[PDB]
């Protein structure tokens, strides 16, 4: 049994609900808080803005030493770092940016990193500014992902639109 409430369960490990990722993570404080994040950690918008914001922009500031040390992250790869105030840890996992040019393949890589750890709380990748088709997000997220995922998507109109449509 864990914390997560009122979740729709789509799959044995997958589950989806309409909510605010920052406003879940401050009411259950997962072990795992997934961020929406880029290469540099720069957390200026989207998830990887409002989760920051929510930090006091310590994410920012622990994000920036971490590029300091180890250089930029790959796309499809991650790291992990402090949850501050929302989790545990905070897994910042770089799915590609449509908006860039990137290889919508590595959507799966990305997604991959998930499988590392045995609960989450996270975002659709690469969906929201980052440009890809939430549908196909969800689509890849159940069929990579083996671990349990409780997603978080910010928006009503398009979380009915994933349920509905959902295969
Ligand atoms: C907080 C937040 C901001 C932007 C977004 O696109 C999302 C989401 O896609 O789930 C969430």
């Amino acid at each position: 049994v864990n914390s997560f409430s009122g979740y729709l369960k789509l799959t044995d490990n997958v589950y989806i609900k309409n909510a605010d990722i920052v406003e879940e993570a401050k009411k259950v404080k997962p072990t795992v808080v997934v961020n929406a994040a880029n290469v540099y950690l720069k957390h200026g918008g989207g998830v990887a803005g409002a989760l920051n914001k929510a930090t006091n922009n310590a994410m920012q500031v622990e994000s920036d030493d971490y590029i300091a040390t180890n250089g930029p992250l790959k796309v499809g790869g991650s790291c992990v770092l402090s949850g501050h105030n929302l989790a545990k840890h905070c897994l910042h996992v770089v799915g590609p940016n449509v908006n860039k040019g990137e290889d919508i393949q590595l959507l799966k890589s990305a997604y991959e990193n998930f499988n590392q750890h045995e609960v989450l709380l996270a975002p659709l990748l690469s969906a929201g500014i980052f440009g890809a088709d939430p549908i196909h997000s969800l689509r890849v997220c159940v069929d990579t992902v083996r671990t349990n995922v409780y997603l978080a998507v910010f928006d009503k109109n398009l979380y009915d639109k994933l349920v509905s449509s959902f295969l």
